[PDB]
């Protein structure tokens, strides 16, 4: 019964953050690795950002990057052991 798009984005963001101090991935890279159209990725990130699990950082042109918050990162490690 689980939304596979939310799960896939959580998995991709967890992978992105495994190397400490790594640059957060850009939105198109997240979309590519999650195999999601950009519109779906944006929806999922809005929901994860609302939930306090992801940071979504965009500039004036609407482009940018996203990553797990400290909350999301710690939870993702447990949810997907």
């Amino acid at each position: 019964g689980i939304d596979p798009a939310i799960v896939e984005v959580l998995l991709v963001l967890r992978e992105a953050g495994i190397e400490n101090g790594a640059t957060p991935w850009s939105l198109p890279k997240i979309a590519k690795r999650a195999q999601l159209p950009m519109s779906v990725l944006r929806r999922v990130l809005t929901q994860l950002q609302a939930a306090g699990l992801a940071d979504v950082s965009v500039e004036a042109d609407g482009r940018g990057h996203a990553s797990l918050t400290q909350e999301g990162a710690a939870l993702a490690a447990q949810l997907f052991p």
